[PDB]
């Protein structure tokens, strides 16, 4: 059995533009910095191909480089930076496909 567990990432548009959310319930610790690493890829490319986004006590992100027409494929990774931690990660959060229309 792993050690913690990605949130429940999600994209959500407001006018064409996309944005990702996630919320972290599996940690409850304390002031914790808690590092994304953010991954969007797509139906087209290749998930190397992604963008891989540091979001540092972050819960959320704002989808710049997308692309219409195009199923992109994003995914959040949560650490554990409480500042004297070891140096460890998470399983990568369950992959999320999205269509950005036309």
């Amino acid at each position: 059995m792993i050690q913690m567990a990605p949130p429940s990432l999600n994209v959500t548009k407001d006018g064409d533009s996309y944005s990702l959310r996630w919320e972290t319930m599996k940690m409850r610790y304390e002031h914790i910095d808690h590092t994304f690493e953010i991954q969007y890829r797509k139906d087209t490319a290749t998930w190397k191909d992604s963008k891989t986004e540091t979001l540092q006590n972050a819960h959320s992100m704002a989808l710049p480089a997308l692309e219409p027409s195009t199923r992109y494929w994003a995914r959040v990774r949560v650490r554990t930076s409480r500042t004297g931690y070891n140096g460890i990660w998470s399983e990568w959060s369950e992959a999320r496909s999205w269509d950005t229309e036309s």
